[PDB]
């Protein structure tokens, strides 16, 4: 159907869920498994890095967005389009968008709003793939991401 979308959702949804709960998903990765695994290993290193290095900036943004429920998560979409989509495009901003997803997902787990983590992952994947389709394709998608951060 749309392999780039499917693979993107798989990687982003797994990272966000693993960050929120601490459990690594052992259910085998779907089509192009070698790439999705390396992509997720890359996020574990670079994404954990951005969250640790920029905790204060991440925390201040979470505080502005005041996420309390499903409604607040739905309104993050408009913000991500304005903040992410309207800026320059590059793997460093893509990793920042996804890392901030993880930081929000951990927040959702603490406040007993885990049911919002899957929707969040879908919203981030939709923002990324809908708005950066041609750039992702030109940069060889998730193979490119993995090669970029080696
Ligand atoms: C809605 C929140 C989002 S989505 C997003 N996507 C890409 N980059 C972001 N941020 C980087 C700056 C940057 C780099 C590293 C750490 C912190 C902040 C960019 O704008 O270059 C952002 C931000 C965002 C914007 C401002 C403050 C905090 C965040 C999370």
């Amino acid at each position: 159907e749309d392999e780039l979308y499917r693979q993107s959702l798989e990687i982003i949804s797994r990272y966000l869920r693993e960050q929120a709960t601490g459990a690594k998903d052992t259910k085998p990765m779907g089509r192009s498994g070698a790439t999705s695994r390396k992509a997720l290993e890359t996020l574990r290193r670079v994404g954990d890095g951005v969250q640790r290095n920029h905790e204060t900036a991440f925390q201040g943004m979470l505080r502005k967005l005041d996420i309390k429920n499903e409604d607040d998560v739905k309104s993050l979409s408009r913000v991500m389009i304005h903040v992410f989509s309207d800026g320059v495009t590059n793997w460093g901003r893509i990793v920042t968008l996804i890392s901030f997803g993880a930081f929000v997902a951990k927040h959702l787990k603490t406040i007993n709003q885990e049911s919002c983590i899957e929707p969040l992952a879908e919203s981030i994947t939709d923002v990324l793939v809908r708005t950066k389709r041609d750039w992702l394709v030109k940069q060889r998608g998730w193979d490119g991401f993995v090669e970029f951060f080696h």
